[PDB]
C-alpha cells in the first residue's frame, strides 16, 4: 500500500509553529512525498520558490536513513494558470523542451520522479493531457534505458464529475501513469450556500445532498469503472477541512450560512483550516458524526467546520482497502499536526499516523 504525501513548499512562511520546511518531516511516515510546486518557464521544468534547492536537498536527505522512500517533484498547482499549461502541452515544441528537461533536472536534484499536478485541464485539453502523459513516460523509459531506476511518473485528478468528463480520458492516461492521486476532497464550496462536509465518505442521507456525485465513494468508483486500475489508484485524504460562517442558530448539515469560516491564526485563509488548527478549534466545540457520511464536523459559535479525524481516516482507509486500492494520498504533510503540540498526545502527525497505521492493520 502506497502513502503519498504531499508537502507544499509556501508552508515555510506560515507564522510561528505554523511554519513548516521538509527537515521536519517523518522519514519513515509515508512511502512517497511529493513536493509542490515547481514551475515551468521557457518551456523547462524550474523552480518556483526562491529557496527550492535548499528545500528540495532538504527532503531528500531524508533518504538517507531509509532508501525506500521514493520523492517526487509535481509541477502545476493553483497559482500556476491552467492557461499556460495548456499552451504548453498544446504546443509540440514546447511541449518537447519541457519533457526532455525533466529527467535532468529530476536527477540534477535527487528526486524519483514527477508528479503533474495541471489543476486542471480544460475540455479542450482532454487529448493534449493524454499526449503530453504518454509522451512524458515514453521519455522517462528512455532516459532509464541504458539501465538507472527508472523515473516514476504520476498525477493529481479531480475528483469532480464535471472536470472528470470533460478533461480526463482515465482509460488512456492509467496506462502511462504509474499512479494517480484522486483529489477526493472539495466536494462542497461555500458558494453552495449552506453547510456540508467537503470529503465525505459515502453520500449519506438522500435527502439532503446537494450533488448525487459529490463524494469519495461515487468518485472512486466512477474512476474504477472508466478504466482506472484499482492498484494504480490512490485516494486522497485531507488533513485540512473547510469552513463556513453560520447565519442562524442552525448548525447541522445544510444549515445556512453568509460564507466561509473565520481564517485560521496560521493558515491565514478563509474556508480553510488545518487540522492542528481545528484541534485548537475543537476546545469547547461540538463534534457530530455525519451519519451516512462516515465523518465528522465541528461547530463552536458562528464557525463550522467539516474535516478529517483518526477515526474518520480510518474508515476511509477501511473503504479503499476493501476496494483494493494502490494506497492513500494525503494533502498535506504541513496541515497534520506535524508538530504534535496542538492536538496534544504530543504525537506528530496524528491524521496520517492514523492512516499509515490502518494501512498496515489486519
Ligand atoms: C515566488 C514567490 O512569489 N514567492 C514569495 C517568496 O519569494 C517570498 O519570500 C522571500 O523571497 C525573497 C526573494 O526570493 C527572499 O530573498 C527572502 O528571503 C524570502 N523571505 C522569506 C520569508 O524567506 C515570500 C515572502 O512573504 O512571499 C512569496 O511566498
Ligand atoms: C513561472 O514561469 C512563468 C513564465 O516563465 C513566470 O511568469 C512570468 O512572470 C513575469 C514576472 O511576474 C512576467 O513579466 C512574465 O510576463 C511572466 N510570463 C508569463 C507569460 O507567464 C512566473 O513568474 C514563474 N513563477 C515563479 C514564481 O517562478
Amino acid at each position: 500500500y502506497k502513502l503519498v504525501c504531499y508537502y507544499t513548499s509556501w508552508s515555510q512562511y506560515r507564522e510561528g509553529d505554523g511554519s513548516c520546511f521538509p527537515d521536519a518531516l517523518d522519514r519513515f511516515l509515508c512511502t512517497h512525498i511529493i513536493y509542490s510546486f515547481a514551475n515551468i518557464s521557457n518551456d523547462h521544468i524550474d523552480t518556483w520558490e526562491w529557496n527550492d534547492v535548499t528545500l528540495y536537498g532538504m527532503l531528500n536527505t531524508l533518504k538517507n536513513r531509509n532508501p525506500n522512500l521514493k520523492t517526487l517533484l509535481s509541477v502545476g498547482g493553483w497559482n500556476f494558470g491552467s492557461q499556460r499549461f495548456s499552451k504548453i502541452a498544446s504546443n509540440t515544441q514546447s511541449r518537447r523542451t519541457f519533457i526532455k528537461s525533466v529527467p535532468p533536472f529530476l536527477r540534477t536534484h535527487g528526486f524519483d520522479g514527477l508528479d503533474l499536478a495541471w489543476l486542471y485541464p480544460g475540455r479542450r485539453d482532454k487529448q493534449h493531457f493524454t499526449t503530453l502523459i504518454k509522451e512524458m513516460k515514453a521519455e522517462f523509459i528512455k532516459e532509464a534505458q541504458p539501465g538507472k531506476k527508472q523515473l516514476l511518473l504520476s498525477a493529481a485528478l479531480s475528483a469532480g464529475k464535471v472536470t472528470i468528463d470533460s478533461s480526463y480520458d482515465i482509460a488512456k492516461i492509467s496506462q502511462h501513469l504509474d499512479f494517480i492521486s484522486i483529489m477526493t476532497y472539495d466536494f462542497h464550496g461555500a458558494w453552495r450556500g449552506t453547510t456540508g462536509h467537503h470529503s465525505p465518505l459515502f453520500r449519506g442521507q438522500e435527502d439532503a445532498s446537494p450533488d448525487r456525485f459529490s463524494n469519495t465513494d461515487y468518485a472512486v468508483g466512477y474512476m474504477l469503472r472508466l478504466g482506472a486500475p484499482a492498484s494504480k489508484l490512490v485516494m486522497g485524504i485531507p488533513t485540512f477541512g473547510r469552513s463556513f460562517t453560520l447565519a442562524s442558530s442552525e448548525t447541522g448539515v445544510g444549515a445556512p450560512i453568509s460564507g466561509p469560516g473565520i481564517p485560521g491564526r496560521f493558515t491565514k485563509e478563509a474556508g480553510t483550516l488545518a487540522y492542528y488548527e481545528i484541534c485548537d478549534f475543537l476546545r469547547g466545540a461540538t463534534v457530530h458524526r455525519i451519519l451516512g457520511q462516515q465523518v465528522p464536523y465541528a461547530t463552536k459559535g458562528n464557525q463550522w467546520v467539516g474535516y478529517d479525524d483518526q477515526e474518520s481516516v480510518k474508515s476511509k482507509v477501511q473503504y479503499l482497502k476493501d476496494r483494493q486500492l494502490a494506497g492513500a494520498m494525503v494533502w498535506a504533510l504541513d496541515l497534520d499536526d506535524f508538530q504534535g503540540s496542538f492536538c496534544g498526545q504530543d504525537l506528530r502527525f496524528p491524521l496520517t499516523n492514523a492512516i499509515k497505521d490502518a494501512l498496515a492493520a489486519t
